[PDB]
């Protein structure tokens, strides 16, 4: 019990979601602690530090212990969470795991991560951006992780109060495999307009290293090939979900994540497979012609996304088109 | 006095082809190849049990063993393939005042890997859904026996073992599959690859197998996009590069062509494969590498009609 433990406070009764780096899946502190005498006065501390936004040092002298919490504030002012620790009164706490703040705006699709979550990720702050993220720079490229269906799902048909925690596969910037624990909670929150955005605010953390049969995979990456890039995307919005192969540079996907038109705007009437060319946002100029093929994938039922396969169109595909 | 049950009360199935009888199953519960010594330790029928396994392989024939003077009955059942070899054993003991349950039915099979033909039996083929009555059981594709779409785990494994056959190994599992009505069911088997004889002088690679319909009881993101990527008129199928042996469907199979035929009897083009009714017919073919163990690769095939324009292109008469 000398952990210390990251609980997740965005649920009406506050859920443990990490015992030092090891998942938990958000158990209530109640039946977490049920078997504790500290579980009344833990059960304040976090409490109190949800009221006042502050790092605490509670005493109970009765048991000669001390608690000590550690909000988890996002960037925006936020509580995602706090995490706490118990035990005797001079004695000295671990190190403490940082945890890693971000969320997901669904109904912008655009991320906003913290240096916190995407150095736990295994990214390199110093060259990271932190705000106006697609969320395919939030998920691997290709490599897939488990519940990943369920983010996706998550992603395109926004209903509030699904949760996720899950342990996932990584490698850093430096090539070197890592694993990760994170939680996520969608909920409706107030917007500019009166109208409410759907918001997924999860934590992550770096797990420990404790790192397969897959034919499905092994196929689709069969599948790939050179000059196309595949991706999957939100067919109402055109957000963009996840690359499955690499990312391509043929277009500003990354710029255009947060700001300006995703698509041309005479392009947007034109948004079983179909075919078409799209003009989407450049890096150095307005616009860059891409041939696109669409497959319509089920996530869950009645939930779909989108499977783009982009690349360059020729000569001929953009006269048909009707572009020069 | 009801006397204890013994610890066979269930039926174990014994595959024998190894260099002991190991358990696959409890009743219809997956055993991973325990070998008998180990699975019935400290049980004082232990030798007669063993004993019995090795008296019915011999005889080939069932046996039930009754002795008094230990209170003990043993039974025991061939699996027995239709080429005469023994698969396997299944055998019950107990105490003189207990009834052993129903027999679960056990489905030999076999997988000539040089030939790239399975040979199933009714049994085994009831056993895992296909309707015996219109199922043939020998000169079988192995895109007949492996489910077609579905999935199942170390599927590759028992691809890798098609594309690239060896002696030596053994697969034991619980695969979700569906019968031929739509209805859901659940098999157990053990597979075990080794050298026979063969008919021109050289061995052939086999792998004997049995299933067993399992008790009634996923996350597969990449499954979800592969569904996704199907196409009306187009089936897609996994083959033996080398051979063009079809392995598996992962779409429904097609009808314009005889895919069933054994040779007894990205890339594009319009190939000439069997046909039912005449001796070749033109099929639109698109060709991609898969990995499915280092080194070890089957094609992904998506097979349609061609187009009058493919087939002119392709300087194939119509």
């Amino acid at each position: 019990t000398h952990d210390w433990l990251l609980v997740e406070t965005l649920g009406d009764e506050p859920a443990v979601v990490a015992r030092g780096r090891e998942l938990k899946k958000l158990v209530p502190i109640t039946t977490f602690l049920r078997r504790s005498p500290y579980l009344a006065a833990v059960r304040t501390a976090i409490a109190e530090t949800l009221q006042t936004g502050q790092s605490l040092t509670s005493i109970t002298p009765k048991h000669d212990r001390v608690i000590r919490t550690e909000p988890v504030i996002m960037t925006d002012g936020r509580m995602h969470g706090v995490q706490v620790w118990s035990g005797p009164t001079d004695a000295e706490p671990p190190d403490r795991p940082i945890p890693g703040p971000l969320k997901w705006d669904l109904t912008r699709g655009v991320a906003t991560d913290t240096p916190e979550s995407l150095t736990n990720s295994g990214k390199n702050p110093e060259v990271e951006i932190t705000y106006g993220r697609a969320f395919a720079e939030d998920l691997p490229a290709r490599e897939l992780n488990p519940n990943e269906t369920q983010v996706l799902a998550m992603a395109v048909k926004a209903k509030p109060g699904k949760t996720l925690c899950s342990i996932w596969d990584l490698t850093d910037w430096q090539g070197t495999p890592i694993r990760i624990g994170f939680v996520a909670r969608s909920a409706l929150e107030p917007g500019p307009n009166g109208r409410d955005h759907l918001v997924a605010r999860a934590m992550n953390w770096r797990a420990e290293t404790k790192a397969v049969d897959d034919l499905a995979q092994r196929i689709l990456i069969g599948l790939a090939q050179a000059g196309v890039h595949r991706a999957l995307v939100d067919l109402k919005t055109w957000t963009l979900l996840k690359w499955l192969d690499q990312p391509c540079s043929f277009y500003d996907w990354r710029r255009s994540a947060a700001d300006g038109p995703r698509l041309h705007p005479d392009d947007q009437h034109v948004i079983g497979s179909a075919s078409h060319v799209l003009r989407l946002p450049g890096h150095d100029v307005d616009w860059v012609p891409v041939h696109v093929t669409v497959n319509r994938i089920e996530l869950e039922p009645d939930t779909f996304a989108g499977l783009v396969a982009l690349r360059l169109p020729t000569d001929e595909e953009l006269a048909d088109a009707g572009l020069p």
